[PDB]
């Protein structure tokens, strides 16, 4: 039987016993979604060219005015926004909400894959709301997840039941169910990184990849992608399998990802497919931040991929 | 004012004073490429899914069942079909069109960019068609380009005026113009080929990229970009400037890529936008061939990348 | 604040503490009416005519409709005008409610483009027997929520609940249906008549005189404009936006009328009930009538209170 | 062979050895059409209604600006514009564009049926352009048609070789052709006109409806139509034979509709289809216009019909 976006979210909701809250939510989160997608797209682009006679803060003011309508949010995070937004009292709910409304927007120039990203928690405090309600380990996620203006637009969706890939129609403007509770592969074929900072590696990242290049074991080197968009290099990597790499170098001795609405998301979605996200240190989704647009470094993908390199780093100490 | 494909080609055409024939073969193709594009995005997926109780194979299906029908074509060869086919007599014109159905379209389950690669000939000689018809050197293109269907649609048309860039509308189906004449930057900071395969890399290409990460005097290190679809990498060099390289090894002396319907094309949208495209030996442009599928090496992008890539290459010879 | 149908309804719904499967029900029905709307906007005719080189729309609108009922486990039994009799749900996806719909009304003359519709009303099983086609033949006074969607100029869903009218209009670049008008009411009384004046010969002679009042009014005032697309949903659409009336009565030939009271009168009287207006059968109300068969007829004659009345004091008068 | 609007043009075009202008004017209409269907099913309306925090007026710039930047034209009359429009001196063609950009559009409340309304004449000096080259009677139309936005969007458009529908495909933006060289029947068996004004009635038209209700040789009776939207109304009669009624009274002795506009281009469409347009006392297109927005009485549809009306009014002299 066919099934959607809304009807898959009511069902769980209802198998769960829920107040509708997290349904509202993310039905508002969806009609924002479908909004983006049909600028990116460029639908209407004729009327700006004067057919009769910016994509990034669209994008930022379509999320934020969707949850804020939702009434089912408190504390608002973005990548675009230099301090957390908090909803004004007549319109607060439950839930905290980190998102990078157009990840990769900046080379939108070449038409590269862009995406949404977002990640949901529950208010853990009493306190009045604030910013530092955003500050929770990623272990404390209700639902993560990205949409993809790809080649088509899907929707990924991770929530304790697992992870579910929405197709969007546009014919119809209804999310399709395609892929039902999905599973990375142990092992992939792919690495991904960008090496033109290889004078700056770590002695760890050096030889990882040079064991991509020149197997011991002479099986096959690995293929190399590198999009430069998260959301697109991050999906292959669900999609396919292998690993995704974005370590520290001289620029960005921190790393250069964002933790809140970039790492933790992605880590989220990896983690309930069965894969891993590391900083090489410690797990992504046990990092506990201290602001709110802080960076890291991070390694993920199939299990196999993400433990030979920890190997790896444990060599350096 | 503004201006759209079709408007665009016709004027060119009553500047030219061609009899029309073009212009209804770059119609019809363009009625083809936007049926791709919303097949692409995956309109009416819901139907699939049981709501009521093939992908490149429609592509290929859709250009030619609308060159055909054009009445301006006849001799077609398709990355899909083994032979050339031949258009029965009652609609042939006067054109050969080398095309890429769906490039890109084996990675299309991660929803990577596809395309659609093609180049127009006029034909030669009056002897009755076959597929000795398509085997010109490069130099003599009509007309080339692609449309990519990446974040947008877009598509990039290079004639003898230049080279122009067109962005699908699909709330009304238009090709919009909104790059004229496009030059590339004389020289960039990007460098675009899949590093995985280095343990078989010629020694001239491992010098190569080993100066873009690691300058002898005090230059930044240049940034490395590989999408793995040659339509999304070609056009970020376009529009970013520097290298793309998928060159010649021991394995592969020819290389991998196809001249007809990927590397002519593209060599012919570089050169008429002030770059360059070359084999290692020559410009892939003054290559004469013998077989509709063979390959050949491709090196491009802005001239002063290209330049210093044959010094290397050159001290290796 | 923006509204949609969907946010709309969940709200009414966890307002009302309802277990969510009218809202289920709902969704499932909105989305058929996406993926009909779609394809009587002709989306993909270019490949039927071949573009690379299939189902009558009253048939493909039939089983959007029943399927998606079905897969949304709120409904039990199931009539539609294109059914001989009534469809009972198989017990693994059985819920509590009877729907009865036309699925592509007016669809006869669709070969030159007239307005066609979906018209639903939804019924709470009553009984505690096993689901039979009985279910179906309760009075239009128990009805849970009716109304249609007009595919016209653009697609409008009106949607008829205890708590009013409300009208969505689709956005298709995005696929949702936008609140745009508000707890909508009929004009008391209008300036327009609508029926089929061609079977003069066979009028009542009642319908012949209210008919003779409209165009020649007594007191030498300005007379109505008449309309009549032809397909009820256009029409009846009309009457709640501008007011006035709309009839299809009975006659000689025709004792109970032509339309059907199940799936077309009963969801149209009730949207106009709700929205301040009368819908009668010159004998009776039309939500009164008591079916014996799920596919009986009735005459009806609705829209504004003074029109429809000045039409029962002429009825009365012949007796 | 499916063909499309500007495939078919393009082809008739050319079989007639013009120079393009009229292929660049109506590709150019055919843009603003699919802009104004865009509108009229409401696409993007979410924007109007805050998601991110006039129609018949679009609609005249829409058609007003394509036809100007066309190069096309020099006289634009519509509707919706007291005084004839000029081009300005570097964009003039020779052809005059007559338009109802959204006709029906005072009852657009209540959603039902618009459409546009055309009529093209060649220009008549060789001077300058003036509000003159508008006023020629219905036989010279060179092309001349309507769009009906109905349940679907249908393009119909006669010229001298007969006259042909086009359906729009909202998933590619392009005009399909779906019925060739369309004939009326000789006779109906439905009549349409505005009833409600009955007492107005000429003593022929009340002697003619009369018949339909009571027949004399007691065969069936005809049934009554009337959507209030002539092009709805025009439509139905030519796809199912019948008579459609707007005539004169003694309070409008001269009709109500247009005639530059809404009368001429539908007689045009009639009498290329087999059927016949009168005012009761001569041809529609043979009336000599003095006044761009004047207006005339029209009788139109099946000939049976319209000759059995004319017999009626002949009898009453
Ligand atoms: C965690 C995941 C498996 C999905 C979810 C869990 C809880 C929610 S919820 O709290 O939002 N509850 C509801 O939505 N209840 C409803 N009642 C009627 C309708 Br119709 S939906 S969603
Ligand atoms: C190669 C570039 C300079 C563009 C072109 C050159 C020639 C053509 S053409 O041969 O196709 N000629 C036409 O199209 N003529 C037309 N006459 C009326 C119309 Br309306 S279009 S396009
Ligand atoms: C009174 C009528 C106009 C409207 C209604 C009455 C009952 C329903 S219902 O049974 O469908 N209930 C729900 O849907 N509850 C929900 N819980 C969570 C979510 Br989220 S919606 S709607
Ligand atoms: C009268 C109607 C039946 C149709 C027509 C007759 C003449 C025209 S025209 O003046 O527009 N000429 C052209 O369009 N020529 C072209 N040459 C190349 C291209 Br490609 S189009 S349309």
């Amino acid at each position: 039987d066919v099934n959607t976006l809304t009807r898959f979210v009511m069902e769980e909701g209802r198998k769960a016993r829920g107040t509708g809250e997290l349904t509202q939510l993310l039905n508002s989160l969806c009609t924002a979604v479908k909004a983006i997608s049909s600028a990116v797209r460029k639908a209407g682009i004729a009327h700006l060219y004067g057919i009769a006679g910016k994509l990034d803060v669209l994008s930022n003011d379509l999320v934020m005015n969707m949850l804020k309508s939702s009434f089912a949010t408190c504390v608002l995070v973005s990548e675009e926004d230099k301090h957390a937004i908090i909803v004004e009292p007549e319109k607060r709910g439950k839930y905290v909400v980190c998102f990078d409304p157009l990840d990769g927007s900046s080379n939108i120039d070449c038409l590269v894959s862009v995406g949404t990203i977002f990640g949901i928690y529950r208010k853990k405090s009493t306190d009045e709301p604030s910013e530092k309600d955003a500050l929770q380990p990623g272990r404390n996620l209700v639902a993560a997840g990205y949409a993809l203006y790809g080649s088509a637009t899907m929707l990924v969706l991770a929530m304790d039941c697992g992870v579910n890939c929405f197709m969007l129609d546009p014919a119809i403007g209804e999310f399709i169910l395609v892929d039902k509770d999905v599973k990375i592969k142990k092992k992939g074929k792919i690495y991904s990184l960008n090496e033109g900072y290889a004078k700056d590696f770590d002695p760890a990242v050096t030889e990882y990849i040079q064991r991509k290049k020149f197997p011991p074991d002479n099986s096959a080197p690995y293929g190399a992608r590198y999009v430069g968009s998260m959301v697109a290099d991050v999906h292959r990597t669900l999609v396919y399998g292998g690993i995704f790499l974005y370590p520290a170098n001289k620029k960005s001795p921190n790393g250069k990802l964002r933790l809140l609405y970039e790492c933790n998301p992605m880590a989220y979605v990896m983690e309930k497919a069965g894969g891993m996200a590391t900083t090489g240190k410690e797990a992504v989704l046990d990092v506990i931040p201290t602001d709110i647009h802080q960076r890291a470094p991070v390694i993920l993908g199939s299990p196999d991929d993400v433990l030979e390199f920890l190997k790896v780093y444990e060599k350096h100490s």
